[PDB]
């Protein structure tokens, strides 16, 4: 990368936000997978969209790739600069604005995180629910079509975006829904915004979010279940699913993660698969629904309910540790983590077909998950230095897509395809699918150098 084109990105975004540092470059060039680092040419944080624009327009037209750059929390290699280039750290741009209480709308700039947007907005009666385990970037959930354990009743991050600001990958600003726009419903034209939403850094650079807020619930109650088999737990699931209970949170556990979670957390349930379960409502429809819901798992083997302030923010931040959790059985390791979603009818068999799969192999695994969305995550960990146990495990992950792909369902509920499932991506949609992706990819992209290599 030239001397020339390095100080072009230091003219535009001042000298100590661009670095070719190897040690910065090396902090830049991996997420949380277990993906090779692969180093970025330079490191830019960008101070305004105007920057943004001026640097993406420099990479763009001088041949450089570009990599969107959140808080690097994701799992599928997408800020893995696998063609070098310029990763743009988003992160310096890190306010919240137009706050619109009464029109539950709220804007983010991709250094807010949900944790720093639900803080601002405490004492407002109101707060923003798609809740990965990471403190991750709002723009940067955008960018993957992040959900959380609250997706069942609250929705992901698709149903929760209003309008997203677009740099395009030549430097031009769009405005997906149009500029300041906020609503419920629209059928003006076709739903650009939808189509950026999970896009991961492929078809531009999200510089805002506007994103729905929600009302606190009335009451909460949180609770544990514990059961003998992955098959009761995950029976009980569908069931409560089919019952229509609408359950804020459900969350599944097999035994290996509920023991590493009380490992990681200080808990202490005992050592089984379990469903964590929250529920909101006011106190006759939370008496409704808890005895409605102990009848089910009840009637699936599940143990009496354990019931949890304190103590529900404790179970939920050991749900949303579990990835660490995982990682701390056997220190110094990395791990892939599969995400298939399935229709709920096919979710017993999926989970009690990977929970056998996870015994008969050598590979270890814990098994936890959105499965109010039919929807789990295997968490695969890994020597980085044992190359047979890698491509084992890989082997496993896409053994374990393709048996959902032939479920009717999904190969990533939410963590996106990155580097990992662009094959599985191809059997999904098929060639049709495939070249209708690659068109989109190439009209926003025409030279491919916004985030090459990703996705497609
Ligand atoms: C402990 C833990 C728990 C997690 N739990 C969940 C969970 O429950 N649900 C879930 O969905 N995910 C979960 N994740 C995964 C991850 O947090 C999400 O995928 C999150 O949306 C990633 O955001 P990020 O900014 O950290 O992404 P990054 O790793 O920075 O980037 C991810 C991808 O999006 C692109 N990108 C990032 N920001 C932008 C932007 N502003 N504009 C355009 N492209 C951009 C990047 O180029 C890359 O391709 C978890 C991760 C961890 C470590
Ligand atoms: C980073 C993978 C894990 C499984 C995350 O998706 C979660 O649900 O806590």
């Amino acid at each position: 990368l030239s001397q020339d084109f390095v100080e072009a990105l230091k003219a535009v975004v001042g000298s100590p936000h661009v670095s070719t540092a190897s040690a910065v470059r090396e902090q830049h060039g991996h997420d949380e997978s277990m993906h090779r680092c692969q180093p970025p040419d330079a490191v830019v944080w960008p101070q305004n969209v105007d920057q943004v624009s001026r640097v993406a327009s420099l990479c763009y037209n001088q041949g450089v790739p570009i990599i969107p750059f959140g808080t690097g929390t994701g799992v599928e290699g997408g800020v893995c600069a696998v063609q070098g280039g310029v990763c743009i750290n988003l992160t310096h741009m890190d306010q919240i604005t137009e706050l619109n209480t009464e029109d539950f709308s709220v804007v983010v700039e991709p250094g807010v995180t949900r944790k720093a947007l639900n803080t601002h907005l405490r004492d407002s009666g109101l707060w923003f629910p798609v809740d990965p385990g990471a403190d991750a970037s709002l723009c940067g959930m955008a960018a993957t079509g992040a959900s959380g354990t609250n997706a069942v009743r609250y929705g992901t991050m698709r149903d929760n975006v209003i309008n997203l600001e677009v740099v395009l990958p030549d430097g031009r600003l769009l405005h997906t829904a149009g500029r300041g726009r906020h609503y419920r419903k629209s059928a003006a034209g076709y739903n650009l915004t939808g189509l950026f939403v999970g896009s991961e850094g492929t078809l531009g650079i999200i510089t805002s979010t506007t994103l729905r807020l929600h009302p606190a619930p009335e009451a909460t109650v949180a609770a544990t279940c514990a059961f003998p088999s992955v098959q009761a737990a995950v029976d009980s699931t569908v069931q409560i699913l089919q019952a229509a209970v609408p359950v804020a949170r459900i969350e599944f556990l097999d035994d290996v993660m509920m023991d590493a979670c009380n490992r990681h957390s200080k808990l202490n349930c005992p050592v089984a698969p379990t469903l964590f379960l929250e529920f909101h409502g006011s106190q006759q429809t939370l008496a409704e629904q808890l005895q409605r819901t102990e009848a089910i798992t009840q009637d699936n083997g599940g143990s009496h309910f354990s019931w949890a302030a304190e103590k529900r923010n404790e179970l939920w931040a050991a749900r949303h540790n579990a990835w660490y959790a995982a990682l701390a059985l056997s220190p110094g390791s990395k791990a892939y983590s599969t995400d298939v979603c399935v229709p709920i009818s096919r979710l017993p068999e999926i989970l009690v077909e990977t929970k056998e799969e996870i015994k008969a192999s050598k590979l270890t695994g814990a098994i936890v998950g959105h499965v109010g969305d039919g929807n789990f995550a295997c968490i695969l960990l890994v020597d980085p230095d044992d190359a047979e146990e890698q491509r084992r495990v890989k082997a496993f992950a896409e053994n374990l897509g393709r048996r959902a792909l032939a479920l009717g369902g999904t190969c990533t509920g939410e963590h996106g395809i990155g580097l990992g499932k662009r094959q599985l991506l191809q059997e999904e949609v098929g060639p049709v699918g495939v070249e209708t992706m690659r068109q989109l990819k190439n009209t926003l992209d025409p030279r491919g150098l916004m985030n090459p290599g990703k996705v497609l």
